[PDB]
């Protein structure tokens, strides 16, 4: 079976998220990188707990290493999506996304539900 | 953190946060194989007779031609931070025994 | 007798909005129920669950295995969860959990039901 | 090295407008060729036939049986018959007879090809 | 008449006349079982490099989940009144041997 | 298998034509009757060879028996579609159709390609 | 005040024949008997168009729906008899609402 | 009973048509919808008279005078004949009192 | 203002050129009174069975409420430049006698 | 009545042309000036015989006087419309128009038929 | 200039109201008559104070004189628009309008903001 | 046959009052005299909505178009006053097609 | 014609009621000259941070080419009937001195 | 080189902004697109002055005078502040010289 | 850097003539003098199309909007005359932004 | 002629800060150093909105596309320092185009 | 203007003098963004089978990342100022609609 | 079943094209290793001689290939190809140096 064989080789891709990669040494803020099925970088996502924001924590010079290694990003727009809690995420967070394509293209290449 | 870690009984759960709370969520075993699609339904919406119509369309279509082995409808267990009851409507892609084995729970 | 009636007479029972329904009696009350269109194509798989059981945290595990296995490979297009009851024939609130094998618009078209 | 390149490197060859192609070498030149999208889903089955053979009334019987049988149950959405050649790589006019397993719009979308 | 009669090798061929000449046509055996879907392509259009895109959509979808056993591409044989060459692009639903048997040709 | 069982029982229905019935004693003019998947009468179709028209043949009092047995037809529109020759039809014909629903409904219930 | 109903001259075989000119040549034409009852609906088709395999789709819709015909007795397909002025041959596809005997009678055929 | 029935029938596409017999063959003819509204005023002329350079002057005066208000919306010029009941080609010159869609609607005629 | 050359029987003719050849033309009398609306139809089109539907809409609507006295349908007389025969379908807003006077036409 | 009185007190406006003015000494080329019912200048139109164009006549420094007296024009687009021959226009002409509003606004304020 | 000259020679037209006239002896109810730039009657407007309505005042046989002098009206629709208080209108009022053209034509010929 | 024309009650001052119930409360209501002549078109406006500054735009369009009213004799704006079952005050915006004297006469008011 | 009661400082005010309360109002002087365009903004809306975007479009466009001499922003003075404070944002087409005269305002 | 650079930057949503310093704090400010076209004239007023019934009379005369032609399309009144750089609530009273879509386009600002 | 402004040839009487090739043949062409000032907008109209009665509607819209021309000094309608490679006659519809004397000067014509 | 570029007062830590008022409160705001170079893009988000789980989608699009930023050095998420007039707390989500050291330097932090 | 003008439909054009006449020419929008790279070739040279190899290498090298969106091949001339037929081969770096928008040209 | 890649061609390597986009394509040329070497538009000389205007071609392909760097461009008359009669021009967007191109595609220098 060719289809089963291709899918076996193919990296996991989660509709609405993409194929994710994150340098574990940059957690928990990240940012994680989201790629489409063709392997192009779609967005760079920073993660922050709401609690810390409520405590007025100051995040400074974040994602420097990752961004430096990325090179050209040409940001199209920004998203700030709330997340958590739910199985897997113990507290509310916000995903701060730097999207490198139009909002419609992002939904399109990441196969995500319209906002 | 905001990213998922393998949890016994559920596996590693991924989800497009903009589709919360229902999702659906994709659950993978440690080897990164998709085990099930999980809709996280707040029991509260069900008690208000909310009509869920055409949900999980993008995710399910991404499965392409597939085989659904069975369905589970399980009440959410204890989960840190979670404060309301939900039901896990699950479309499992492997046998109930395969599922229990690879999810380690 | 006219040909139309003879045709109508030979065609399986079809209910607008539900289709032609079949279920394995041994799988009741949950099912699943299989809904076919007028062409005999399987449109959706429907699980029936009482709301009260959900509120009492009943654990439904490995449901519809026999029925599902008998189906075969297929794409799943989307899911619906529709509230039902009570009313004559249904003594308490239920939820229809539906695994639909065609687009939501196609479902409403081939089952001839009112649009959502 | 960046992650994007490592990903691109691990992904099968995909040609915009054609998809990821595979064919049983023993079935050439006719095939059929199987075209998959980036998700690894089979999009279409393509038979290759030289126009000259059609003009000389060649009889093609029981074609693609081995390949087809290996597939499985599936819906067929539509058929295309697209002319091809000559050009580098194709010495004479051919026709691509395609059995497409998704809508024509979905085909153009998942294979990322120019609209018809 | 304008209605079809069982013809050896083809069976009983039905078609929505508004889709002529290509159709596609549906071929049934004497017991009324669908044997194959047949597109009747004028060889002339092929020589003019006509691009057939998205044809037989309504008929094929009517087949629902099916299995295509094999394909035939056969030049039209002698047919009363027919004056131009066509190719029968056939999507057969049974084995080539089953096909020859039930079509009596 | 329920699907195979249902389809086995179901009468043949040809997309764009419907489920056809014709009183053989009324051939070759007919008319044949075309029904949808629910068994409703969609159209009444008369058949005539082009050759006869070219010879000025006079068709008179056609389809009387069939029409009498039909009762209420309430015609919506008329179609005149050419047909033949092709495998199965030795000479050109015209299908003169009396359609009992709108032209869009006819295409819809008979699952036919748009005109 | 000085008007009167406009009514075409009776024509043996065709009765009082009306037609919306913008729908010509096909029509349909409406044929009435002396008493003012509708006898038949007639589509006037050029044989040339048929030999050209013209596809006639959804014709006479507004007319047919306005009349609300529910009973068609029979159908006629007759070659265009000689008519003063008409040079090309047409076929009269008639949807007759009464019997063939009543038709010839009421239309003084 | 004196129940009037010599009234013309409403014909889809034409409406209920009246004409002053002393104005024939040109008319004009008056077309009314089912409610009794005057929809259009129609003049009929043989194409042959036109080719023979005939001069139609001060036509339809009597009729138009008895109509008073009009407010014309558009004009149509429709060819007709030959066909059974019309031995020679004519043109229907129509002065329409409602928009073109309204005219097809109230007269229940086939769209243009 | 900028009035064009008065024409006997036609008066001062105005027409939107984008609507030629039919128009319709608006004919005014010396005093600026609208006397008639003129559709100039090439006989060739009539002979070819051209179907004219919904013409003059804008002009007729801008002219609004009023009354039509009579209608004329006269073949194009001698006009410099014009080379194919036309017919003038006219909707006159005054009596035929008043028309012959204001338009100073024979 | 008021209505009838108003129209009489209003300048002659021709559907599709507007209210025209032209400096007599600039005839026959003009340009003519077309105003809407509010008195706004809509377009500046130059009249040229087609025969002159075919004769390669040189029209230079045209409309200077009239244009000077206009001031702020703001050209939106240009049209070149053929005209004549017909009563009042003995030969074919072309109207060269410098329009000061969008093309749709033009047909709208001059109450003319769409192009 | 011509443009400036034209406007001066033209009647006062107010966007959204048109050119208004009212028989002084019918004040304060009117009706007022609103004309477009071509001098066509667009609407007939009656003015009533809201307080009178709340006092159950009986307005009977209003606008008879003005209406008689109008003749052919052809009512398309009615509007009831609240007005005031503001400078020039010491108390809340309602404008009862009998409009003689479609609602879109009304906003169009009176050059007013859409409702 | 056994079917007779169906006609609402005659309200002195209002006559035979008809109204498409789907257009309530405003209507317009149509008031006919005994003979079957339309005497006036009545918009039934709730005072409460006027106090709320409701903007009524394009009302009675289809009805007015269907009636084809070219001549309004006079307008009345009068309080509805009490009516059995009616608990909210309304104003009658009336387009009367006949003289005020004829109106009092035929509506027996 | 039917002119409303002249107001000192405002002149003859006209406004399309469907656009109240902001308007804009058109203020003319005795002679029928448009003197200024007035937007009447309820202070309450300003205090609530209301976002006014694209207002007065139709009126301003119908008034066309011209020049704005100066702008005024004055609180609503005493006006019978008016009960909430407003601000009059005015686009004046004449000098402030000429404004005080034609509008006969202090 | 005398290559001028003390020129303001084009800011998406604002354009290139100029003001006569002797007209501050009200201005008006002049906003230009990239081609150099004047898009809008902006007046700035503190909400507090409005609440204190301040009277702004004959404002922006000098500036408006030096602009001559204008042809105003619409008006905007936009609230602003408090935020870094603006300690008190203000309103931006804008006289716009192009349609509202054109203004967002040429100034390249976020849609309203 | 090594990049210099790219400028077309200077045609006496026409200057530095620019044109978006996708809008050919009509253009409009834009003619600049040596200093870089726009001297005139030129619509290049084929005589053949005029003889065919072609209707030119809404031409030069984007270009005119981009130039923001509020003052036209004068208009010229002159024959293009011969040009190397040009075999069809055209008329130059010109919107000249400067005096006719300045035009002859700066275009060195 | 008497004008001058409108330029907001410099603000230690924020530089010359611009914002299109219609995009408030979020902005983004654009921060420039004395030399006129863009230092960072700042979205000013109300903490209240975040606690309400507001979904911010596609913000700063026109601005970000007009600037054509290709290199982001780092990101900052800082609580709203005390600002004259600002009562509610916000978070400054900053996309910084230079190094953290250069930032504090050029913005005279 | 002390630098090349922005021309509607073309933008602001730059070219390496030594790469003439083929170029490529670089077209910028009003904001200074590179919109497209244009090669100019005479039809005549194509008909004579001239081989253009390794063109625009210098200029392309000093440009950098481009991310090509689409290609246009537009015929030009003859007309006043262009004595013979040429083809403009364009490598456009934005969508076709965006190109028309930022270079403010007439729609295709 | 295995990689169905076509036969290596000298100077064009493994060549792919979406048959529905013929004749221009563009074609994608890969080296033995499966790397993309160049994108090729095959334009029939006849079309150019006919002044055909090509606008927005190759969009889906180019967008999918996210080509950020083009090393050089070639415009070569079409080499001799079997069955290929009509002359074409190859507009090539090469992603590698001229040397590397000749090397990896096994084509003559």
């Amino acid at each position: 079976n060719v289809s089963e064989a291709l899918k076996g080789a193919l990296p996991n891709f989660i509709p609405g998220l993409g194929t994710l990669y994150v340098d574990p040494s940059t957690l928990p803020e990240g940012p994680f990188l989201a790629y489409d099925r063709a392997g192009n970088l779609v967005k760079v996502v920073f993660m922050v707990p709401l609690k810390k924001l409520n405590e007025s924590h100051k995040y400074v010079d974040i994602g420097t290493k990752t961004l430096r290694a990325l090179g050209i990003t040409r940001i199209d727009h920004v998203n700030m999506i709330p997340s958590g809690p739910h199985p897997g995420v113990s507290e509310p967070h916000y995903h701060i996304e730097l999207v490198l394509v139009s909002v419609d293209q992002e939904r399109k290449v990441l196969e995500g539900e319209p906002y």
